[PDB]
């Protein structure tokens, strides 16, 4: 029987690339999504056309709230409903936008709920549910950020969320090791730039990258995820692999 | 004229020692408290006996909620009301207890308390503090030297303290143009929990290379005092460990 | 045509496993050794039995001295003379023993051996490798140590050498990225214990490891080296991958 | 009786500021120097004018070699000879220059100088200090930019990483003797004499806190704090003094 994986925010971009590669490797996948229903279903369709009954979609908002625990529990339950098991959890879904300290129409309470909920609290609750539900190679991969110690100006809540995720990666690695669940991270530097970013600003980032003066492809991020879930990483837990082409080594 | 400082969770233990030391250095102080009103007032009485009208108390829950932003604005406002300025913010108040991943507060309440006290309130207080400055201004965050070798079953607490490291660095970067420095002090074993059994306390004391004892609250406060002082005017985004070498000790 | 790799200190234990896996992946190999001639030759013969003319040995002391640069240049030269190319350098060879700060080798010899093997020889080998390089996938992998921030008592020079090696990994990643040469590390926690060590002392260490209460095999260390040199790590440079079973996350 | 401190490379710049502050704080000082004989002597004169018999100079090359251990021992011995005690060691002296990986000093000499001054000598000085043994401590001058290093400074950066390692390993090992071991890590402080002014201003402009370099005295302030009674529980810590520079992305 084939192992099964949950990938959060898997409709597009890096999350899709992770779902696709896990699928090519032989996993059945839960494609979690929030607003991108059309893309999520189009992805599932494609994967099912390749091997029938190997992909399902699963909608959930991962903003922090009193029901987020139930929503995270239901994501994991959806993987067991569809496939009878859940071997791998990839925490990819993430809000990312500035929250200047000194001054959209979002209240600060909402910005906290979204940026901290998606980047940290949902990963934690999903980790709890994943572990509670449990030959085998169980693991969790958290999508981190190589630039958290040299952060972009005015992104303090986003940065707080990614740091917390480093913390979860370490605490969970420690706590879940006795269950054979490994917990690791992958830290992109610049990978796929925001759709709203203009090409000139993209190029400015690209030129900072020592290894090729270009951003990581979605696939290059996915390759590191696939390593960490594989039997080639069976002694690795609590590790965060930078995939940044050297960006984080470059001084101001 | 005397500068003014806000210390969160200042009624007892390390926050009290920080408040006392700031006051002894010439600061006027806001003593924030949540449940410890009797202690906050007894401290303020003691400080005001030394110098009249140099200590006030301020009550607030720092649990994350819809009203936390307004509570944090008011903490900063209370300093401006009492003393006409706010030069120093010390983020010390903190919830601390285990949140096991695998199995009573509900988990969503644990998130609100642990992530609210250790990260979100410091963020909001940081915003309010800076907004009122939109001179030697600084913020000191009480961090934790053991965040990379955390105690078992303390995920949420650890997440909170890691977020606090992120805020320290992000805010140091962003508030530098205002001359507001942002730094941290990271204790290892200092005052042990009142509820911890005596034998467990000695087990932790025995691990500390430098003296086989915990840090006093005053030794923690000493690093805070350095960081707010004129001797640290080029230091921002720095977290000073005060741990007697504990974090260097392998398993 | 087959790529070629230099592995230092490859006669035994981790280095040998690295050489074997590289060879199994399709690399021709230079097996560098210092004192272990028989084991080095035994390995070369075994690999050449698999595929003729794909393994050579190279003898050299990597202790710091006036001749260390020429020795390192000659190691790299040996790979070019053997195979016409040198795609991968693995800095594995390492002296390891206590050097207490307070009171039969002299301290100047301890400095030379521990700092030479763990840092200076890697640096010199890195210069010589890059100098000879000024669809290729060139890279360097340094064998670091997951425990450098929680070091064993009385191992200061060894620890200093390994920290220096982290600095080299970072500095060389940055400086060699324009040449397409990636530079990374693998940081074991407890892997193969010293051959003399009593089982009872081995067990004290094994029991500290969250993930399975056992040390890493040489092969598990080699797996991470294989990933870093592979096509799946082509955006990874300046990264150190802990392979430690969560050991470094465990407080005193 | 007043405590005594050894400060390496104390004739100029940051080491000088540290020696001056220690002395103002009540220490007798050994002013170590290599080539700067004239500046060393002049500092000792200035300090002894303020308090007589409270400063001496001590000459030593801290390049790695087989006699470096003897030289390091002699620096510590000079403190005991002059003052009968040695309470504080500041490891400040340091070579700093590029050593590109791809092509008048030989590489042998570059390794000796960069690794000797930044790492090996601090190690040997630490050994001799401890062996000859109150508020005893060591402060190592580290570098806030070690994880975002200057291009083509691999040996220098290797030396400074090793120095972090020494700081940690020695804090651990010397704690049973009450000797604390800490670091201070500048970002941009006094720029090289040889650096052009255009390049100096390029670096200044990168510092979030004031768009200026640290003064020597601001670096010395952090050293003074770590040797002080206000840092009695602090060991194995490295205090960045960088105005936020290391937080700034490329
Ligand atoms: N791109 C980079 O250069 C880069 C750099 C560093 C780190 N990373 C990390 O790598 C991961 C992937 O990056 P990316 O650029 O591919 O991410 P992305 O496109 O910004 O976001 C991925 C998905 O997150 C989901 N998401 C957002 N808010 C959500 C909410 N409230 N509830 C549930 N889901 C939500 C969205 O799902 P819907 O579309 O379905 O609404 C979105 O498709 C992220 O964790 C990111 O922080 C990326
Ligand atoms: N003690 C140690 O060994 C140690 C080690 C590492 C780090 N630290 C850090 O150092 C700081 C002080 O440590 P400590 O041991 O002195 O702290 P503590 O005694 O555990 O807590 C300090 C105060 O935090 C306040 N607080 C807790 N929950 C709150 C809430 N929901 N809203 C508002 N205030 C709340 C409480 O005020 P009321 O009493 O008024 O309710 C409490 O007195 C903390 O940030 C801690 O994480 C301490
Ligand atoms: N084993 C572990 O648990 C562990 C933990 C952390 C890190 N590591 C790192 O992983 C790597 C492999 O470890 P290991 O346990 O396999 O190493 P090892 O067996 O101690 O040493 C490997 C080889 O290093 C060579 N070597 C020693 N001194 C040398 C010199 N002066 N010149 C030239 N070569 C010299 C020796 O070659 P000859 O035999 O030919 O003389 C030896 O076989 C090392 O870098 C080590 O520091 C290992
Ligand atoms: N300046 C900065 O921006 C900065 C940034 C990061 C870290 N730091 C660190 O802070 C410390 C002080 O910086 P700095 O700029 O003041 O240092 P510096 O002026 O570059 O060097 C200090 C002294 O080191 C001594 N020295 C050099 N080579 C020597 C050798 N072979 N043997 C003995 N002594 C030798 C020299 O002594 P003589 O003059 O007597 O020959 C020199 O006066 C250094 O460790 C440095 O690495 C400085
Ligand atoms: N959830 C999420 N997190 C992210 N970190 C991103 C990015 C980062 C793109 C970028 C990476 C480095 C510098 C400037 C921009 C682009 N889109 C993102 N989405
Ligand atoms: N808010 C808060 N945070 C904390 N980190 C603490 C402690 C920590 C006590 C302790 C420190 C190190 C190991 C084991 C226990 C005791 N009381 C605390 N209160
Ligand atoms: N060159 C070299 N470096 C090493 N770090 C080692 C070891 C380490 C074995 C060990 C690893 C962790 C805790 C206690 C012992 C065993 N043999 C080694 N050889
Ligand atoms: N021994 C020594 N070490 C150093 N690190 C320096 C410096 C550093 C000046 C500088 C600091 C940051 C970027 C570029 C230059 C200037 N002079 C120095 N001397």
């Amino acid at each position: 029987e084939a192992p099964a994986a949950v990938v959060t925010g898997a409709a597009k971009r890096i999350g899709r690339a992770i779902a696709v590669k896990l699928h090519q490797t032989g996993y059945r996948v839960v494609i979690h999504y929030h607003n991108s229903a059309e893309a999520a279903v189009s992805l599932a369709d494609e994967l099912n056309k390749e091997r029938s009954n190997t992909a399902v979609v699963c909608q959930a908002d991962l903003t922090n709230s009193n029901v987020l625990p139930a929503s995270c529990e239901e994501i994991i339950n959806s993987c067991f409903r569809a496939f009878g098991r859940c071997d791998v959890l990839v925490n990819n879904a993430s809000a990312f936008y500035p929250t200047p300290l000194v001054q959209n129409g979002k209240t600060v309470e909402t910005q906290v709920a979204e940026l901290i909920g998606t980047n940290a609290i949902a990963p934690f609750l999903l980790t709890m549910s994943f572990a509670q539900r449990q030959s085998s190679n169980l693991s969790i991969v958290n999508l981190c950020d190589a630039m958290v110690d040299q952060p972009c100006m005015a992104f303090s809540l986003y940065n707080m969320g990614k740091h917390a995720l480093v913390g979860l990666t370490q605490s969970a690695a420690l706590e879940l090791a006795p269950y054979g669940i490994r917990v690791n991270g992958v830290a992109p530097g610049v990978s796929l730039l925001p759709v709203a970013m203009g090409e000139e600003e993209k190029d400015k980032w690209r030129r900072k990258v020592p290894l090729g003066r270009r951003e990581a492809s979605a696939e290059q991020i996915a390759d590191a995820v696939i390593f960490l879930v594989s039997g080639s990483a069976q002694y690795i837990t609590g590790s965060i692999i930078k995939v940044d082409g050297g960006l984080s080594l470059v001084h101001a």
